[PDB]
């Protein structure tokens, strides 16, 4: 049903930008979207806008379903042996270098900019299995599983870098309560409890103390995630069943709202016909061109390498178009914008919304042509 | 093992009443408690205490909780025949009728204490089922649902009530938006809807309109309660299995934690003998005496007045004494005082503390040493 989902996706971003675009709803969007929004607690002052705390809640949630599906693939899927999870993993490493790298050639040495490298590096899961699902039993499963472990380990892996990176802003204090969270989920995981609300709370404890931080914060649901208990041994999973019941939620509700939020841009208000600014198409170079290359070419490499590929996939034929597929960062790339260019300028943020709706729709509408006649046909009579 | 409950519910209180006696510790206690909280969006700014929105989401969820049960049986249970409900129904509004009487015949025209006149009308469940079960098996199920009828019914009216009295407060916005949370809880109930999280989301908006209301945010629990399907038509049910998941975290969390919270009252600090203030002895004089007075006369009345009773309970015996334990207004008084006294005073509500913990653990030992023998 994520057929659906994508679906409800993009009509849920072009609402937005028809939101965003139309006069008599762009000034309510904008004054609704950059509406200040503050909590004093005595002293305690926290302060953000709308859109701040909606982004740092949704992409909590949504880590905290990435992080109990890669739990679920390292310990029982295809991340669990040293055999399947080889060919992913390098076609990831090399799904990230080049479209970065055909980002920092076309931003060599430009300190605010160059932050931005992490943003090619990213592809929207929801948009990728949603035109991927238009499709229909036509699909083949090896497919799907390949994108789905890319899509993780490429947008876990910038997540966690830009967690790296950005340190200097978080209290003694907040590390420590969150130092403590960790360790009472640890010690609950442990102690083995059944009960998953109690890892939850914990978890929103931990969420709240990171919580200057949306990189931090984002990565407190993967860790709470990371957290919560696997085994069938009570007959059911607590995990499982967390993410079954999930699953509806962030493809409904999570993703097009976050999609309605963030992908409104106004058009009518300006459109400078010189794209050519060293962020929209050093962005585009590193999603149409760079996300192929690099998957296409890293598969190749890791066939080679003595390492083989997920069964009854064609390398040359579908691979490729596999890499073209991961083009499309829309959200995950929104998303990692916002964090590396959220605090310098909200200017940047448009520019790059801008090159990352081209290089989406494009990879997704190119993905689609020559994808559209190479599935063999399911014949009906 | 609501005894358990019951156990870590006098635990937390105790402790409670420890961290704000205790030196190197009823500071810190009382400037967590006091601290100021406050929320700006633009130009929208709430603010409480600590303790305030505490309060408000502990007894959101707990009263999401009794507007389930209450619909649970409203439909299929003690109160969905109008045989069986008849008599705690009564056993209720004469259990509030003369708790009042006796605390405001000792308030007669106070303008300022009058108010609390629903304070002595109120039964903590927690405690009442708390001390029943240190009895064990020995005690039969009918006095178990009698009483948590009437513990029901009797809160529950209150906080009804109570609702009614303050609303020079609420916006026309906030009531437009309550109204509407409302109306969707409703048109998602009669277009059936199985995922009970969205009624919970609609439920949350309507709690968050109404927040500047203590009484109106309780009361949004039960509203979001009551507008939860019941029906066993999926195979199972929504409202009793969320009301099972409810079940251990209202009383080993959410009771114990607001305990924790509104239990602690500084003795060492001042201890003026005169209890005898038209508070704490009209209150005393409401739960020890009104409580029993007021059920066990209506019940007598009752089951003159052709209303038979719950079945397999001494009524001469047993009924006076589920009276006694009606008189433990305890964690229910102290958010009833601290509704109707929480703008007005500050130092009304301890008096009201300490008159309500008199009232209570002596209605709980007094009635625990007759029913040990029964
Ligand atoms: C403290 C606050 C109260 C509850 C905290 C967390 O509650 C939240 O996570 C639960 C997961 O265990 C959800 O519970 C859900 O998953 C459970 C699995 O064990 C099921 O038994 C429930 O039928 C299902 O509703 C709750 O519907 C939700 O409200």
């Amino acid at each position: 049903s994520d057929a659906s989902g994508g679906i409800i996706l993009i009509i849920a971003a072009i609402l937005a930008m028809i939101m965003a675009n139309s006069g008599a709803t762009s000034g309510w969007y904008h004054d609704f979207l950059e509406t200040p929004v503050q909590l004093r607690v005595g002293s305690l002052e926290i302060n953000k806008n709308m859109l701040l705390w909606i982004n740092d809640a949704l992409m909590a949630v949504f880590f905290l379903l990435v992080g109990l599906e890669v739990k679920r693939e390292l310990m029982q899927g295809s991340l669990a042996s040293l055999r399947q999870a080889a060919f992913p993993v390098i076609a990831a490493i090399g799904g990230m270098i080049v479209p970065a790298l055909l980002y920092l050639a076309f931003n060599y040495a430009d300190p605010i900019t160059r932050e931005g490298w992490a943003i090619p590096a990213a592809t929207d899961i929801a948009f990728a299995l949603g035109v991927l699902a238009l499709l229909g039993s036509r699909v083949p499963l090896a497919l799907k599983i390949f994108l789905m472990a890319l899509a993780i380990i490429d947008d876990l892996g910038a997540i966690i870098i830009i967690a790296l990176f950005y340190t200097n802003d978080l209290s003694m204090a907040s590390l420590g309560v969150a130092a403590v969270a960790i360790a009472v989920l640890a010690v609950l995981n442990l102690c083995g409890a059944r009960r998953t609300g109690v890892y939850i709370l914990v978890g929103v404890v931990l969420w709240t103390a990171v919580l200057k931080s949306g990189v931090h914060a984002t990565l407190a649901g993967v860790i709470v995630g990371f957290f919560i208990p696997l085994k069938e041994k009570h007959g059911r999973s607590p995990a499982k069943r967390l993410e079954h019941v999930l699953h509806p939620w962030v493809a409904y509700l999570i993703l097009p709202l976050f999609a309605f939020a963030n992908a409104g841009v106004s058009l009518q208000g300006v459109t400078l016909d010189g794209l050519t600014s060293i962020l929209p198409l050093g962005i585009i170079a590193g999603l149409l061109i760079g996300k192929p290359l690099g998957i296409s070419l890293f598969c190749w490499l890791a066939l080679r390498l003595k390492l083989a590929h997920l069964p009854e996939g064609t390398t040359y034929q579908q691979i490729m178009v596999v890499g073209i597929l991961c083009g499309i960062g829309f959200t995950m790339s929104i998303f990692i914008a916002s964090l590396a260019f959220g605090s310098v300028d909200p200017e940047l943020i448009n520019w790059a919304k801008l090159g990352i709706l081209v290089g989406s729709i494009s990879s997704a509408v190119i993905g689609y042509s020559w994808l559209r006649v190479r599935l063999r046909p399911s014949v009906e009579f």
